[PDB]
């Protein structure tokens, strides 16, 4: 067991180190909370941390790992924002006691070998054009879960499809962890928090409010039915300068092979220049 | 409340939740949880797995019996009770797959070789169910026979690749008196086939001893023995390193054979040391 100093930010790179500390803590009665991140931390991540902090007797582990296995692509991996110094500063500010910052070598010493094969959900929406993306996500999340063995793991609702898939991973592999989804933190105008927001110029930043505007308009239009909700969202996206919509789709909450009932999720993906933005919202139809 | 558990008796659970709760309760009291996964119809090979598991001080032994779709009940339990096994886990297909087939394990490239030739997807099924069983039971050690060697290596790859906190224990293959590897298929062999089937183990043992003369001597010895058997259609005879990569010029390896006799496929494998 490596050194662990309570009340301070302890940073471990070796999977075996955090595993050992985690297990030692769990045996002393502490409940281990995991917030898995790819770094470049914003207020949305801090909301995950805070949710974890508030579980009584918790110790919070924040993982930071830019997982090469979930990138296509050529350049996407290299282009991903990396701001390590700010990240750890934020964790210290928030009173986090463990950051887990493994190397690529430690996570993938044998390269890609055994992997998670997601269900059919991974071939839709975000996964349509990116066929191995969610296999990459689920493989890393499985590994982080096995390494840290948390009682609860925290994810934002912003990447809703990812969240659903992770719930599938946990159910389908009988993992002994509770998955906690945390509502999307937004800028004051309603823009969903995102690492990618930094890539919007002032004009694109202005236009980008249209995603959240469209979703919230649809959620209130929805007393008038599905068609009205979708048409309200489409109108708002269409009014916005330089927003190219990739999909706007209304699905059941599990996004699964079932028709929408009264309760749904409306999901949007759109491009502003080269920046691709996602957002989603709970929809009640007829309210209902 | 924890499901009822009576120490020193055979406790049978069909609900994954029940065995999970009891195993956790047991671990917290100090017991080391040992898992022996099976598809039932228990034979001496399985009892060797059980006996290995029981040897660990402070062990509680969990034997799962589950016929995986993706890859005698009363006698089975009698045998386990006779061995002093305290937990049998006997789930339904529905309990194991309540949402059907969805998230699964994708084996690495090794699954496409050797047995993955006649059965490209077999190992995906095995690895998925083994992972589920490990997660439900959370054993300290899990026990497999060495007879399905490729399977065993893929399991160890699963454990490595997904950072599982279980120790994988390979137990030497139990064999009939003439050396035939124990298998549920052996009973279907007519007497001519049962006689010929001894060629698999005989070829592999001859090879292991021929190996002082080198790799080619060992392989040629094996082949000559197989060539002396009628009605034995050899699918492969392959010498590999112990992880089933290419055999190094010298050192430890494994020699693997598969053959068809009439309609039954037989496999065997053996440790080989080169030179
Ligand atoms: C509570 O409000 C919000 C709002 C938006 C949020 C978040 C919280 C969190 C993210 C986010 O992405 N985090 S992540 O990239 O570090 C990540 C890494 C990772 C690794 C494994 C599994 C899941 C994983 O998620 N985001 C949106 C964003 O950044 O675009
Ligand atoms: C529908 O169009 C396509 C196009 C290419 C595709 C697929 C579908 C499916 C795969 C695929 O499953 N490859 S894999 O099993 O070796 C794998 C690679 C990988 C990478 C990161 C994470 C997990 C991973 O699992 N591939 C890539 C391929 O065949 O090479
Ligand atoms: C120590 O000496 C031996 C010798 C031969 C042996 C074994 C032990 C065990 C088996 C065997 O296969 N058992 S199994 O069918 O119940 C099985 C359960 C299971 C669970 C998960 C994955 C694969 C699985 O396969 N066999 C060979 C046999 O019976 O054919």
């Amino acid at each position: 067991i490596p050194a662990f100093h309570p009340g301070e930010l302890n940073v471990y790179s070796a999977p075996g180190d955090v595993a050992d500390v985690s297990r030692a803590l769990r045996l002393t009665g502490r409940r281990v909370m995991l917030v898995p991140t790819m770094g470049a931390l914003h207020e949305g991540h801090l909301a995950l941390v805070r949710a974890a902090k508030r579980v009584p007797g918790s110790v919070v582990v924040v993982s930071i790992f830019v997982n090469p296995m979930q990138f296509g692509a050529g350049g996407d991996l290299d282009a991903y924002p990396r701001t390590p110094d700010d990240d750890l500063a934020q964790l210290r500010a928030e009173g986090v006691e463990i950051a887990f910052t493994p190397t690529t070598a430690a996570m993938y010493p044998d390269g890609l070998r055994t992997t998670v094969q997601p269900g059919p959900l991974a071939a839709e929406l975000e996964g349509g054009p990116r066929p191995t993306h969610f296999a990459g996500v689920l493989t890393v999340v499985l590994k982080l879960l096995q390494i840290v063995r948390p009682d609860r793991v925290f994810f934002g609702e912003k990447d809703y499809q990812q969240l659903v898939l992770i719930r599938q991973l946990v159910a389908d592999f009988n993992l002994d962890v509770a998955v906690v989804g945390v509502p999307t933190v937004r800028e004051a105008d309603g823009l969903a928090m995102s690492s990618r927001n930094r890539y919007l110029d002032p004009a694109q930043r202005a236009a980008a409010v249209a995603l959240s505007a469209a979703l919230t308009a649809a959620a209130h239009a929805a007393t008038a039915g599905a068609q009205a909700a979708l048409d309200a969202a489409r109108a708002v996206l269409d009014a916005a300068p330089g927003v190219a919509v990739d999909y706007l789709e209304l699905r059941d909450i599990g996004l699964g092979p079932m028709p929408l009932n009264g309760s749904g999720r409306l999901l949007v993906a759109a491009r502003l220049g080269t920046t691709r933005l996602l957002d989603n919202i709970a929809i009640e139809i007829g309210t209902f």
